[PDB]
């Protein structure tokens, strides 16, 4: 318990004697305004601050700024700049602490560089009670802690327009725009969990899955090692076509035109949705740019270049940024080849012979993510320090052009490797005749068996549930309660309460995340149906878990108006239509749609297909192999060996011409361009059609405005 | 001469008693406000209107509007609302008859239906003085038709704070669009020659059209026609190949990727532009909307739906429109086929033998032309009757419908023989053995010899040349001339002399030519440079015609304020960003480009080129015609024939398959396809990123509002 005060402030007691000349000559411009009053505990002292009432009124006047009015036409108040209330206990806490921080910022000698310097800690407004506790007299935290940041309270819809009342406009705005995306991965998921169940159903009618399945072929393949990997059967690994059809199913294709007009249309919502948020709150965005003080070291060089009385060095870094950004691509790919390089040529000094082909892959790629993880506080780091380099003119350019420095890096490293599977992983390797050997020593690598989708969409699916779902969430938890145990093994004051609590750190972090789900939503699900279900059992958790983290372990922001999201809207925009490009490559390109419908209307010589599989083998001859690249323990899975056959379009060698390219290459090549054109031009138009139809601006906001606007005039008139 | 009034009035001196009985009760509601008189002359009376004083001021205050001040900083006036002159001679005439114009529409019984009814015939202000003439007061007339309107100035620059002075903001913003597009069209030019005379310098340098050139070969064509056409040699048509290669020069490339960052540059600099003249003449731009009264059928269909106290019909009439499209594009092929064939066959009947094949084209291409030109009032005019019945709420909703569907109607009609001559020429038509007859009586169509790319360019040429320069400009000097000898053929007062001029019908006839020629620019320039140079010497002959045609034979307009073109920017930006996927076609698909590029890095067997030719002939046998579709009488060239050549890409008659499609279709085809690809993306980006780059409103602009608003608050304090 206290009295009622604004703002806080934590000065270090005991150079030292220029702090306390400092310390003592900014209050004496602080005297004229606010009545501050300082108190003294046992850890290390603190000041505080309480407005005086006159002055408040001449900062509420000083902006524009809407507040209730006393007339209501059609059940609700009006609102206008300042007047007609007359309480003197209306002016919420949030708009209180906003105009005690402008005075905080206003005069100088604002807390920039004189908290930036080392003389003060922190300054930050405190809250109203405490969340549970004991025998409270109705707080309004303990509120939103009972309704609001609950884990028991997940379906009950968020209580926005409380949120905005106690934590402002930018962090209420976030969770209304939360709540909005995770509202339109409702029938993502529904028509998801259709398609993959239709997926489901058909499995064991189809024609090209039963080729592989069945016995009686003794069809045998090549080896696809370069020393030490035997021949195997086709009907051998027949599970991972099973999935394949479970994948590629041609239900998927409507569903990715489904995905790409979800997320235009998801756009469409979300600008109503921010529009008429901007009727209830705020409406003149008409904020004076150039308002506060420019950026310290570009006073302070503006200061050198006074002394001294450039169009060069700012693209010289951005070309040093964009260096960074090609070696960053390179380096996720490098550690990618580390990654299933692993473990290679381990068939002999064992000799256990166990031939699982699992643990290579898992560990692969969870070793893959441990870097990655690991890298990406690094790729943070270069972006803070870079942009402190580049000296940008306010706070507002810093935190976009940080923004945008960090999403890139972001981007790369989180993207690269499924970038590596789903294009480049089988494409380079020669005929059995000739390999392409990387670095002069040994293969480049080859597909799975059965088709390189298989490991895209584990993988895809273990980033969907590993680093996604459980390890950022945990980790989003156990950090700051470990730097609680970090800063104990080192009746009480309010104050001294929240000191305790961790500083406020923005909300690019927080819409980080979030971006780069909205990147696996929309890039990738043309090989992988349900992935807006993960999307949403992971979104579920990160909503409440984000409330939490505000109610129970965080100070409180100094609540920043602002009337929409900024840069993360052209980010969104971005990304949603990269979508569209990505996914007709993975269609056409990978998901082995084309070869079966050319097949279906050019080599049928009947109506359905039958020896699909029959006519992508290339038989091959063994004796052809180039003195060493042959298996060296042939297994002998039969009584001898004669052919292996592998699927890459070229002639049998009994031709006249033998191994090289023929004409069924160019004829599926030819089908997958055509194909890339027409996906690519019909849904640009119909993702742009979903935007020429939905009117941007929402019709009831408009009228209602305009019939205020009316009502005002005639009521100002009198 | 006369005294100074405003606005005329014309109406119909001897139902008829009703037509008395409103003409005598509208003016007693004009009483009220403005003074008039009527005159009684020789020919039909008129109604005169002057102005008062103290209800002017009334109707300036009654909105807002800016004017004239008398301070001014840095050698500049400002502006404000209504204040600080007091002149009684300083409301310009076109302000003044805005004003009266208001009042003119405000008061009811305003002049729509008044006007559109039969009591009145015309109603628009007058002009002060008269152009040359004799001994006349310095008139504003006389200066801008000395200045701006002559034949004689056409170097110097446009007038446009004078003739915006004397016609308003939309009519001066329609010559200031026109001057920015002419001046951008310079760099077009100078580059368009530039490639050109590249193209000019390096002709019998190349390879593949010596070997058309080249004697000694003795090779021979299957004769193209279904009876009666005959052999032809491979050198006989050489000046055709070697226009080809001064066309589908591989710098044409090059000014295509130029011509689409051209484009894009052109509306960044507009966009620039009309933003710094909302500077010098009006800056808010928050107009009333919901101003004007509504459309008269709409408040009579509005009566009768009170009378009886639609969301299909509209809809249904939208896909009358789209029906309307569809038959419009079947018919402008349709007009194309029947001019191809105006004269076939003649080769027996005549018996002269010609065979010149010039008229056939040249004809074919003129009669086309005509029904074309016939056809497109049609069109418009089904656009005015449809636009009328879709029953449209206000005037500009009216104008904005009209000027889209007019759009439409013109675009296909005036584009679809172009789409049919570029695209889909010698396509469909299938080996010598087999042809493809449509209707089933005789062949489709076949291809130049040398290529279907002359056809196109030498069509191109004359609508660049025929319809947009000699036959637009003729008839658009020709038409009033003649209207004024109609009107004659069936001391003097001012009225009475401006009622003989001609009324005044809109921009859009205006801009639409404009925007037609702009799809010219755009739309075509990957297989025919120099087209922009064209556009340049039709426009400069515009400006001066257009200018003519408003100071000279047109009464005045009645000055509409607007602070953008409006429409038409959206159909600038639109058929500016389908320009590019256009170009990926007619340089792929048509250009003939991508086959020497295959055959340079695939066919070569050396580092360069030669025996092309060689590789494009399809060697076929001339024992395989289909029993009556050999040529009817062999010209005997030479001794015999044993085999013709033919270009498509198909197999030797001697190999185990004969007739089919080979290897190098597919080949090709898979180039063709990803050429469209990557040119199509890579433009796309580029055309973007000139519009990320420069900035979207100027500089200078916003920091001299900014000083503007400044010194108007602490002016406005004292
Ligand atoms: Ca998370
Ligand atoms: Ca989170
Ligand atoms: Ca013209
Ligand atoms: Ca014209």
């Amino acid at each position: 318990m206290d009295y009622h005060e604004d703002d806080k402030r934590f000065r270090r007691e005991e150079l030292c004697r220029e702090a306390e000349f400092l310390k003592l000559k900014m209050p004496t411009k602080k005297v004229y305004h606010i009545s501050e009053t300082r108190g003294l505990l046992k850890t290390i002292n603190s000041v505080l601050q309480k407005i005086t009432d006159p002055i408040q009124p001449k900062v509420a006047e000083h902006r524009p700024q809407t507040t209730k009015r006393l007339s209501y036409p059609f059940s609700r108040e009006k609102q206008h700049l300042f007047d007609l209330t007359d309480r003197d206990s209306f002016f919420d806490s949030k708009t209180r602490s906003t105009i005690v921080y402008e005075i905080l910022k206003r005069t100088t000698c604002g807390i920039t560089s004189l908290l930036a310097n080392g003389v003060y800690s922190a300054a930050y407004p405190l809250h109203d009670g405490d969340y549970e506790g004991d025998n409270v007299e109705f707080n309004d935290r303990k509120l939103l802690y009972e309704e609001w940041a609950s884990y028991g309270v997940f379906y009950k819809y968020q209580p926005i327009d409380l949120v905005r009342k106690y934590f402002g406009e930018k962090v209420g705005l976030y969770f209304a725009w939360l709540g909005a995306y995770t509202q339109m991965l409702i029938p993502a998921s529904i028509v998801g969990v259709i398609v993959f169940l239709y997926g489901c159903a058909t499995v064991d009618e189809n024609i090209p899955s039963m080729e592989m399945c069945d016995q009686r072929y003794n069809i045998t393949m090549c080896p696809l090692c370069d020393k030490t990997c035997s021949y195997w059967k086709m009907s051998s690994a027949c599970a991972t076509a099973r999935a394949s059809h479970l994948f590629d199913n041609p239900a998927t294709v409507f569903f990715s035109v489904f995905m790409a007009l979800w997320a235009a249309t998801f756009m469409e919502h979300w600008k109503r949705k921010q529009m008429r948020l901007n009727y209830r709150w705020d409406l003149t965005g008409f904020e004076e740019e150039e308002e506060a003080v420019k950026d310290h070291p570009r006073a302070e060089y503006e200061a050198r270049v006074l002394e001294k009385s450039p169009a060069y060095f700012t693209n010289l870094v951005s070309i040093i940024f964009m260096i960074a950004v090609t070696f960053a691509i390179v380096l996720g790919v490098i550690i990618y080849r580390i990654s299933t390089a692993a473990a290679l040529a381990m068939n002999s000094s064992p000799s256990v012979r166990s031939n699982i082909r699992v643990t290579v892959t898992a560990t692969a790629v969870i070793i893959n993510l441990v870097v990655i993880i690991l890298l990406d506080e690094v790729y943070g780091c270069i972006a803070r320090w870079l942009t402190k380099i580049e000296v940008p003119k306010t706070e507002k350019s810093f935190e976009e052009r940080l923004t945008f420095k960090a999403f890139l890096l972001k981007f790369v490293n989180s993207y690269t490797p499924i970038f590596y599977v789903a294009f480049f992983k089988g494409r380079f390797v020669g005929r059995p005749g000739d390999y392409v050997y990387i670095f002069r020593s040994f293969r480049m690598e080859e597909c799975a068996p059965g088709g390189c989708l298989m490991e895209l969409c584990i993988q895809l699916s273990i980033i969907m549930l590993g680093k996604q779902l459980i390890q950022n969430n945990l980790f989003e938890i156990g950090i700051p309660k470990m730097k609680k145990f970090i800063r104990y093994l080192k009746r009480k004051q309010r104050y001294e309460v929240d000191f305790n609590l961790e500083p406020f750190a923005g909300l690019t972090p927080e819409y980080m995340e979030m971006i780069i789900q909205f990147g696996f939503v929309t890039l990738f699900v043309a090989s992988f149906p349900l992935a807006p279900l993960f999307a949403l059992l992971n979104n579920i958790i990160e909503i409440r878990l984000d409330a939490k983290k505000f109610v129970t372990e965080l100070r409180r922001p100094v609540a920043i108006r602002a009337k929409d999201i900024g840069i993360w809207y052209n980010i969104l925009r971005g990304v949603g239509k990269l979508a569209v490009i990505i996914n007709a490559f993975v269609i056409s390109f990978t998901s082995d749609f084309i070869p079966r419908l050319v097949y279906l209307y050019m080599y049928s010589q009947n109506g359905t297909m039958h020896g699909f599989v029959n006519h992508t083998l290339s038989s091959f001859n063994v004796s052809d192999f180039q003195n060493g690249t042959a298996p060296n323990d042939p297994l002998d899975l039969g009584y001898e060996v004669q052919i292996c056959r592998y699927k890459d379009y070229r002639e049998p060698p009994w031709s006249e011409h033998k191994y090289d390219i023929s004409k069924d290459f160019w004829a599926v090549l030819a089908a997958r361009l055509a194909f890339v054109i027409v996906f690519q031009n019909l849904v640009m138009f119909m993702s742009d059609f979903v935007d020429w139809v939905i009117p941007d601006i929402p019709k009831d906001i408009s009228q209602q405005i305009h019939k205020e606007k009316v009502l005002m005039v005639e009521l100002f008139m009198r």
